[PDB]
């Protein structure tokens, strides 16, 4: 047990997620990140198939971890009397996608089409799981440079997949639905589908659409760069007010513009530099 493990590295960030470091594990050198959650910021715990009193985030985690690289798996977690560590799994060289969206703006249609569908899959292997993100957004994504994989991370905004209504969220409101806005009420597939608009509309022109309330329940999309119109149909599809008018993960990747993607590594190699 006890982190002797782990070799601490430099502080990734810090914020409403807790403090993240990197760091490596000391009996293979595999890099890690190693995030801590002050115990007094978790309104939210479950318990596990063994069945002890974990925060959610580390539910979620564990029912997500696979080999599937699209979805970040929690190598281990330990707890302290104040807080819980939890060992991440890092890919390295690494930049999240809103740093990789600030340095080089709005993104070419068949790299923001790449890197889009690789989300859909991961948002597909979590929902299948039983798992939802609930925050899905260019700061949750972090892409693997050398190999072209995206992966989704930060599940401490998350909840069972359930059916029936939602009526709290923790997660970011640019990117929430205008249910949750007006109502503070939405469905899990729903909401996450809106946020893939957000995400995708943010791919495509640089930023995302929308910055208040009132622009958020209008609806009304405006694109400030080149954008094909398949590629805005699909958005605007996705930015449906009424949530039973969004498209479902398999209308999303059978849309016209969501054909012939890119393999992941056609895709650094073509965008990246491989
Ligand atoms: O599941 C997760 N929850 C978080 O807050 C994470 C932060 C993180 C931030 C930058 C880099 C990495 C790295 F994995 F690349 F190191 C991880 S990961």
């Amino acid at each position: 047990p006890l982190e002797s493990q782990y070799q601490v590295g430099p502080l990734l960030g810090s914020g409403g997620f807790g403090s993240v470091y990197s760091g490596i594990r000391v009996s293979d050198n595999l890099p890690v990140a190693i995030k801590h959650v002050e115990k007094d910021r978790i309104s939210d715990w479950g318990e596990l198939p063994n069945g002890t009193r974990v925060p959610m985030e580390v539910v979620l985690l564990k029912k997500v971890s696979s080999g599937f690289s699209g979805v970040i798996r929690l190598l281990d977690w330990f707890e302290r009397p104040d807080s819980f560590v939890l060992i991440l799994e890092r890919p390295e060289p690494v930049q999240d996608l809103f740093d990789f969206i600030t340095e080089r703006g709005a993104l070419q249609e068949e790299l923001a089409r790449s890197f889009f569908w690789q989300v859909l899959e991961a948002v597909r292997h979590c929902h299948n799981c039983g798992v939802l993100h609930r925050d899905i957004k260019d700061e949750n994504i972090l892409i693997d440079l050398n190999r072209g994989e995206l992966k989704l991370i930060d599940f401490g905004s998350g909840a069972l997949l359930k059916d029936t209504v939602y009526t709290d969220f923790d997660g970011t409101r640019v990117y929430s639905p205008p249910e949750w806005i007006r109502y503070h009420r939405y469905h899990g597939r729903s909401a996450a589908v809106w946020s893939l608009g957000i995400l995708l509309y943010d791919m495509v022109c640089g930023d995302i659409p929308f910055e208040h309330d009132e622009e958020i329940i209008r609806g009304q999309v405006f694109f400030r760069q080149r954008v094909s119109s398949e590629c805005q149909h699909l958005i605007r599809w996705c930015l449906a007010l009424r949530p039973s008018d969004r498209p479902t993960f398999e209308e999303i990747q059978n849309h016209p513009w969501m054909q012939d993607v890119l393999l992941p590594q056609e895709t650094a190699e073509i965008h990246l530099h491989s």
